[PDB]
RNA sequence: UUUUUUUUUUUUUUUUUUUUUUUUUUCUCCUCUUUUUUUUUUUU
């Protein structure tokens, strides 16, 4: 769902950036909804102020 | 619920020269009447 997407993408983003795998790639299939993945998470902050 | 790839505005430049206005035709051709020829001279 639309909300329930992003609860999918906050679930994988999280048992995942805890342990030492965080660099992932996604393999969106389509170049639309590509972009509309990234515009409506708009929160992960993973850089530390020295990078 | 619609991905991936399909080049672009020709290359060249560091060659010598010792002439001179023009330019080229037109043929022979009946002259009508007072004359010898007047004359110095002086006033500029």
């Amino acid at each position: 769902g639309p909300a329930q997407d992003r609860g999918v993408y906050l679930s994988l983003l999280a048992s995942l950036r805890t342990r030492a795998q965080l660099p992932v790639v996604v393999f969106t299939f389509s170049r639309g909804r590509c972009d509309e993945q990234a515009s409506g998470l708009t929160s992960l902050d993973l850089t530390t102020s020295s990078e």
